[PDB]
């Protein structure tokens, strides 16, 4: 399933992003200079059950979890140098249960146990001078498709 | 490559769309009271190389060519009926040298022989009520990828 | 990287299976009256860091770990019944770093923490009257490849 | 659909290689010694619909067609150099209905316009010292699948 996910707004999923489901996120261009740019997964009940901070000007991207009207669990930080590759820079989820498995353009994946059991309904993308461009594709599997040779 | 290819707007390729490019186009929704929704692939002189009209009430979709400033050539037309599939639906665009390929959702591949011998620049999108999305998700190739076993 | 791994032989991987790397391996045939049917990821010291074993008699799936010269440790089985499709059934193995991920044609991936910390140099087959065909295709990724919308 | 076409022999494919349909052919390597290597898309009559004769010592490639009893038609060739890569070197083959397309690893694609108008039943492999592996690795489509990103 295809998604136009604009910057400052969302889309609402077709069905439930849940164990097994992937989402490909790319965008069509890579704004080296942008700030902070942030993509949350939320659960029909507006929780914040996957949240990804991509801070450039701190190099760290970081990885959080909090209710709707809650406040945030402790961080789970990485190095933001050499993650992306431009000029379409990408971000994978994955839900493998009791964890979501991110996968940027370089480096090993990042795991991260999941800490409010729902699932997603709707995939956030927030930013004032956004990383990426907007909107930015997104195609959602409810499992992993079959793979080419390369 | 990807690109987003707004209404009534156009991409510059960031290399010539020739012989084994291929263009996948990719609507995240269907607008089935949607008017006549046409996709030019322009060459850097802005001809219109491959022109592809398609009109929903007339119920067909209309190939042609024509130079920057010259008048339309005779017209390739196919029936519009069953070749799109919401809530995707999908356009592929192969050159082939001395003819393009066109695909769809459903039915058979169109062919259509090259009539100006130039390389496209540029990828048009133009609609009042377009039938698709906006932007609409676009990959181009310099040659077929790695097939799925799928 | 693609490879045919003969029955009742192995074939040495090009590079380290490692954290990232995914194995898809297809076979072109389904034997029903097949017996069972062993799938082994051993390391450069031959240890069996994952050991697959497919019983359709005794109707389980079997994983396990093993050193060269050493005994089995404790077996995490799972229901043969409705796993595999013919006539192309697969099975696809993923490193997480910390853990394994298995996945059949039907039914939710199945995930084997890591026993023995090294990577995989080679891929065995073993079978008396193996399920699958001879050899299966086997295609290994570094890192998880570009997927297609469907 | 996979099938494991061994050399000095053929694979009688489950449906008709008629237009649209793609075959992926891969082989798990690359003998650079090896001589003249041979495939064949035969009709259910045995007629040879398209015969493809890789000359590495002669440096290049014949393409030419014939019924079951019949003399070859006029030679279609092109240079051998530079089009397979190793170690994992390909041939794709796709129907267009009036003519195939034949691509291999570099180089643009070789078009082959029908002389015998009969559906595929089945691909022979001929070679003495093959240039490929035994078997190569073909994946049969209906049409074209979604692609990938890259
Ligand atoms: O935890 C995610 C959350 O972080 C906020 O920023 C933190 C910052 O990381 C921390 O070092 C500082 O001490 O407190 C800030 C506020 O909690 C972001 O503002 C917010 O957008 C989320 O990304
Ligand atoms: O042929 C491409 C061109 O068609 C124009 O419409 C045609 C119409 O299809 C035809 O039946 C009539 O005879 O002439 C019209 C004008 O030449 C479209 O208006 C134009 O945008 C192109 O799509
Ligand atoms: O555990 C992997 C190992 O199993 C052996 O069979 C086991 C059997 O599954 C178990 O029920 C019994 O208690 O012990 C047997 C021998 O230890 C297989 O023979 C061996 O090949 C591995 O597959
Ligand atoms: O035409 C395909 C057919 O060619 C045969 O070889 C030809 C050769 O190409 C030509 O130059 C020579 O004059 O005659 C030979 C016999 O026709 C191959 O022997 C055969 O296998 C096919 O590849």
């Amino acid at each position: 399933m295809l998604y136009h996910l604009f910057v400052n707004n969302q889309v609402k999923l077709q069905n439930d992003f849940k164990p097994e489901s992937v989402a490909a996120i790319r965008s069509s261009a890579f704004n080296s200079k942008g700030g902070t740019t942030v993509f949350n997964f939320l659960s029909a009940g507006e929780n914040i059950l996957l949240h990804i901070s991509i801070r450039p000007g701190e190099n760290v991207i970081v990885f959080n979890s909090r209710l709707k009207n809650g406040a945030w669990g402790p961080e789970e930080r990485i190095p933001y140098a050499e993650k992306f590759r431009p000029p379409n820079p990408s971000i994978t989820v994955i839900d493998h249960g009791d964890r979501f498995q991110i996968r940027f353009d370089y480096g090993t994946s990042i795991y991260y146990n999941k800490r409010i059991k729902e699932n997603a309904a709707a995939i956030a993308y927030n930013a004032e001078n956004s990383l990426f461009s907007s909107p930015v594709t997104v195609d959602v599997h409810g499992l992993l498709p079959p793979l080419p040779p390369a």
